[PDB]
């Protein structure tokens, strides 16, 4: 829309602030980002602030660390761009598949030209032994979530693969609702594609940089939509 794109720029900064636990070890992470929200592409620059090290694998975190920067088709509403300058929270569990759990809750909102993310983290239940607390892994695979209206929000459900140093993944299923703090429209069903990496991080991972594409695709409309 007009007023929205005069509004979220074709390069925008955010700010970024996490507290949490895993498995009751608390710690706050601040970072700061920039990208280009029309083409899917950001970075991240990220330092733990409280908690460091973390022990615990730092790629449960990075998927915590920014929908507004996906690249939609002009005929799929981007409802996560229209939702400003109040913004939109999002809502998530994570289930691993070794009985881990990752809920989040977090606020989007534009405050100085700038974005401004608040997350809340709690992760329970990870075995002693297992790769998210002997930080065993690798980073993830690339992701297709599926979107799609429903009650007045976005929602979006994944299966989400970890890399595993020793071979082989950790997988997580994934379930997040995105909802405009002022009704604006909600598109129909259709894919995120995403890659997430870590650029770089020092050895004990309290400094760490992020890049992420994410891509908005129609998952309907045959040849008529592809590359829409
Ligand atoms: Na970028
Ligand atoms: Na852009
Ligand atoms: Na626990």
């Amino acid at each position: 829309e007009e007023d929205n794109m005069a509004i979220i720029k074709e390069f925008m900064r955010f700010k970024t602030h996490m507290e949490g636990s895993v498995n009751g070890h608390e710690f706050e992470i601040e970072g700061e980002g920039e990208g280009r929200p029309y083409e899917g592409t950001q970075t991240a620059k990220l330092k733990v602030t409280k908690g460091g090290p973390l022990p615990f694998a730092w790629d449960i975190l990075s998927p915590q660390f920014s929908k507004a920067y996906v690249k939609h088709p002009a005929d799929i509403p981007d409802y996560l761009k229209l939702s400003f300058p109040e913004g939109f929270k999002w809502e998530r569990v994570m289930n691993f598949e070794d009985g881990g759990v990752v809920t989040v809750t977090q606020d989007s909102s534009l405050q100085d030209g700038e974005f401004i993310y608040k997350v809340k983290l709690r992760g329970t239940n990870f075995p002693s032994d297992g790769p998210v607390m002997q930080k065993k892994t690798m980073g993830w695979e690339a992701c297709s979530e599926r979107m799609y209206p429903e009650d007045g929000a976005l929602k979006g459900e994944m299966k989400m693969r970890l890399k595993l140093k020793d071979g082989g993944h950790y997988d997580a299923e994934v379930k997040t609702t995105y909802k405009a703090k002022k009704p604006v429209q909600l598109p129909g069903a259709y894919n995120t594609n995403t890659k997430l990496d870590i650029t770089s991080h020092n050895e004990d991972y309290t400094i760490v940089e992020q890049y992420e594409r994410n891509e908005g695709r129609h998952s309907t409309g045959g040849m008529d939509e592809l590359y829409k």
